[PDB]
């Protein structure tokens, strides 16, 4: 029996080769989230529905609806319901939808909601954008030499929930196949030993180089960056960086500089050269810090770019202002990235940028980039007017100190 | 047959009881080498046998005796000789060496010999101690914040190199074996796919743990911090964090702080209080830049070591001059921790700050503490003195710019 209410007024987007049809009046579905969801969402719906208001003059309207997953979802339709079947197809039949944070609970052996979302709609791309915004505090000198953007792959890895506990049965019954059947010999201490499996593809990982390179091409960047640990994993991480290369070699003509690594690839549309490297990942790690501006795109596996997109969004001093989408074939979920600060929930306190900027690239995916555009002004406007949340406010002098629903109004002020 | 010459005055280091005892002539072997090496070990000989002279009037002085591995033992040993046997045997019966950056081969199957060198010696603690010497060009406002230690597992998790390739009969034999014997479902991608295995275990932990709560105990440290993935890897990552806080309440008399779930542990040598804490990997990258001052000592499993250690070490400027060891029950191997960078090798340009601050804590780890002291001291002066390397020159107005050696005389002159 759903609980969820399809808005009479609007109509389902639409996926036609590749292409979403979007009408003036689409339904988007949305997770208002746990904890600090409740202060961010509506500040994300109202902020949404002034910069669509204004740069379409009324002709387009979005009609939200409310779904569900998390601790509100158990509350919606019951005890053990923390993800329901209907949000999955939802998110598919509707094609674009947004959330705020998660609640995964503890003790029930239920795995990360967020996790379960991205491998259940098979969201393969998560897409993290990160830019400094003039007048943010950072705890680095030249936060505005970082403009990168991140393709963490999310439907393979270590993330992937592959394992058994030490001690259990099938740990080792597992450890037995590896050391007698596969003649495994470099597990220190067989015994009281937790394993878990990281698998890496072909298809995974092309299907995630080739978006980071169409993406790159789309925007007109100036390179793409493979991130990986392969001189210790060689077969998953160095297959990802080998893939990687070879299909930009396969399908956009990718040839050697010099005497290589890298390739160049020819933007077809603006005939700008774009560079394919790649960067041992605890080298990457620094080199974010100390030449940040040899970066933009980024293709990476799931765990690398969990720890990336985080490293990243602290040094630009957007740990509570990083927007995120997950981008599959068929569907799209955009997201707040941060967690769900149970601590001051209802406070009408904490940031709601994440969230907001994460709309910004909903917009943006639905081709509404006028909308999307105002968005970033506003955001833009609001910070340089050291018009800000606690958490802005606490690491400057001379701010306005500003609820979170008042940042989204400055945030519209701003427009 | 041996190249290896055993030095004539000289006597070797002997263990008692998990006890060193060091004569005033040890026998200490060291690695050269690859690249770079070439450069930075002949100034960390100079810089240590001064600091030494300096500190006991002559009374002491090692007897360096060469050792090989990497390309040099190729050139030594011959064509297929990597790392000899008796560089294994010498490592272990001399009980402390040194080395420089080493070469592990590309093309030849050949794994990591850094990984080698740690496993096959059982050195189970990577320790990377991290602080800012005033005076280094960082790309952070507040490095002088970060004064970290960082006890990395050095001899499990996915860094053990157990994996197999896509398309191999073997990956495909492992992957049958999950799929239909454990019934794993969650592979996304079963075919061309390379797969690589991650464990962790109770021994393996706590020994680490163990190791990096002695060591807080030992220099009066103010907490240890469980970093780990676990909310994604909960029998890896997760156990790791729940045997370090059992190992804590278990063997150290650790008790609950408040709700939990931090525990505190009472100094029984000076009855401070020492926090034990945990934080998920992600999050510590960014607290590590927005609160540094929070973080003390560190124990985490081997990959994320890997990260946590390159990203502290590039914030504080310590790229090219982060100390480190490789510690185990029966022996120690102090390196330089940056690569081999071969377009440099030879010109005595690079810096040696990084071995010369392993030599420093391998004398420090050798009782020595007086010449340990004096290079500290030496380091610090040379630093300040802006008397400095290419690689910090750059970075710096006003500085004076000194050749490899001439920065090893630097720091003498500043003892
Ligand atoms: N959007 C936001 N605005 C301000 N602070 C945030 C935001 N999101 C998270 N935080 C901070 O990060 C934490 C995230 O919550 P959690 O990781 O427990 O789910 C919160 O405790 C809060 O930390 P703080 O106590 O420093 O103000
Ligand atoms: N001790 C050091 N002093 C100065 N620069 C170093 C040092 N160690 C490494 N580097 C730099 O880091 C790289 C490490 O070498 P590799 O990772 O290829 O093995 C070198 O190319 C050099 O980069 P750079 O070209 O910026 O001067
Ligand atoms: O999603 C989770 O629940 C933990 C991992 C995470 O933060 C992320 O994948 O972005
Ligand atoms: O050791 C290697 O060869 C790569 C990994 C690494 O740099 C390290 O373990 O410190
Ligand atoms: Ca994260
Ligand atoms: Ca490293």
């Amino acid at each position: 029996e759903s609980k969820v209410v399809v808005p009479a007024q609007g109509k389902k987007i639409t996926l036609q080769n590749g292409k979403l049809n979007v009408p003036e009046n689409p339904i988007i579905p949305y997770i208002e989230g746990d904890g600090i969801g409740v202060d961010v969402t509506p500040a994300m719906l109202k902020v949404v529905d002034a910069a669509v208001e204004k740069a379409y003059k009324g002709e387009r309207k979005i009609s939200w609806m409310e779904i569900y997953t998390g601790e509100k979802s158990t509350q919606v339709y019951g005890q053990d319901v923390w993800l329901p079947a209907e949000t999955l197809d939802l998110i598919r039949e509707y094609r674009v939808a947004i959330m705020g944070p998660l609640t995964t609970p503890v003790g029930g052996g239920i795995r990360s909601l967020n996790v379960a979302l991205r491998q259940e709609l098979d969201l393969y791309i998560c897409l993290r954008p990160v830019r400094y915004y003039q007048g943010t505090p950072s705890p680095v000198k030249h936060p505005e030499l970082t403009d990168m953007v991140i393709f963490r792959e999310n439907s393979e890895d270590i993330y992937a929930g592959i394992e058994w506990k030490a001690d259990s049965a099938d740990a080792e019954k597992v450890i037995k196949f590896l050391r007698e059947e596969m003649g495994v010999k470099k597990i220190r201490f067989p015994e009281h030993c937790g394993i878990g499996i990281k698998p890496c593809s072909e298809e995974g990982t092309k299907r995630l180089v080739r978006a980071a390179i169409e993406y790159a091409i789309a925007n007109d960047r100036d390179s793409v960056t493979l991130v990986h640990k392969g001189n210790i994993m060689k077969f998953t991480e160095g297959a990802f960086k080998d893939w990687g290369y070879q299909l930009a070699r396969e399908e956009f003509g990718g040839e050697l500089i010099d005497g290589g690594p890298w390739l160049k690839v020819k933007n077809p549309n603006t005939g700008k050269e774009i560079v394919i490297k790649d960067v041992i990942a605890d080298a990457f790690l620094q080199q974010i810090l100390l030449r940040p501006a040899e970066y933009d795109v980024i293709a990476c596996m799931n765990l690398n770019g969990d720890y990336i997109s985080d490293a990243l969004a602290a040094q630009v001093g957007g740990i509570g202002i990083a927007p995120g989408a997950n981008i599959g074939d068929e569907c799209a979920l955009f997201e707040a990235t941060h967690g769900t600060a149970p601590k001051y929930a209802g406070q009408d306190k904490v940031n709601p940028g994440s969230i907001i900027l994460s709309a910004e690239m909903m917009l943006r995916h639905m081709g509404w980039t006028e909308a999307a555009d105002l968005i970033v002004k506003g955001m833009e406007g609001a910070i340089n007017a050291k018009t800000v949340t606690y958490d802005f406010e606490r690491l400057m002098d001379g701010a306005k100190l500003l609820k979170c629903s008042e940042f989204g109004d400055a945030i519209i002020e701003n427009m």
